[PDB]
């Protein structure tokens, strides 16, 4: 199709503005992490429903993290964004995602950081002030597709009702 670019492969890439990165994630993890490597270390993780309170470790940018994760819904899976603003501090937990379809999307856009958040089919985007954003490097862990953020309503649509 001419509406989506891919499906590429889990991949180390510094993708370019104004461009939707829409994941389609398998099992609970780590889905996409990127940073400028000066404040903004951020990622997004993976959770399954049902899922009581308990620390969980990720791997985040090649190191063991260990994070106080839930998942109340009975019934969708959740996405959270995680985020530290030093290299030796902490990731705090941001713009949770509760999803059916379990699609999930970045983009770099304005000095930012754009991600989903709420819960499908009524997810709306969220975002994430970042110093030098376009430099942001990114390590997709699963397959993903590219869309032009004049495009974004149809992303917005396979967020909320999937592919
Ligand atoms: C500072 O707020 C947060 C955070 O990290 O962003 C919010 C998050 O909802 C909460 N997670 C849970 C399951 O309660 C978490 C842990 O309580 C804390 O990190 C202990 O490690 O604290
Ligand atoms: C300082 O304000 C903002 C920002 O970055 O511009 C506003 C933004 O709406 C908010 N996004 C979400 C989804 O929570 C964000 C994060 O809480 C913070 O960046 C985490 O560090 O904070
Ligand atoms: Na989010």
């Amino acid at each position: 199709g001419s509406l989506l670019d891919g499906p590429y492969q889990p991949t180390t890439f510094n993708p370019p503005t104004s461009y939707w990165i829409l994941l389609a994630p398998t099992v609970e993890g780590v889905v996409i992490q990127g940073t400028n490597n000066i404040d903004r270390w951020l990622a997004t993780i993976l959770i399954e429903p049902n899922v009581q309170t308990t620390n969980r470790i990720y791997n985040l940018f090649g190191q063991q993290v260990t994070l106080s994760v839930e998942n109340t819904s009975q019934t969708q899976w959740k996405f959270i964004d995680v985020s530290k603003t030093t290299p030796t501090g902490n990731y705090t937990q941001h713009g949770s995602l509760f999803s059916t379809p379990k699609l999930y999307a970045v983009m770099k856009f304005s000095g930012r950081i754009y991600t989903y958040n709420g819960t499908t089919p009524n997810a709306t985007t969220g975002y994430y002030s970042t110093t030098n954003y376009d430099t942001v490097n990114m390590t997709s862990f699963c397959d993903f597709y590219i869309i032009p953020r004049n495009q974004e309503e149809k992303c917005t649509e396979y967020i909320n009702h999937g592919l």
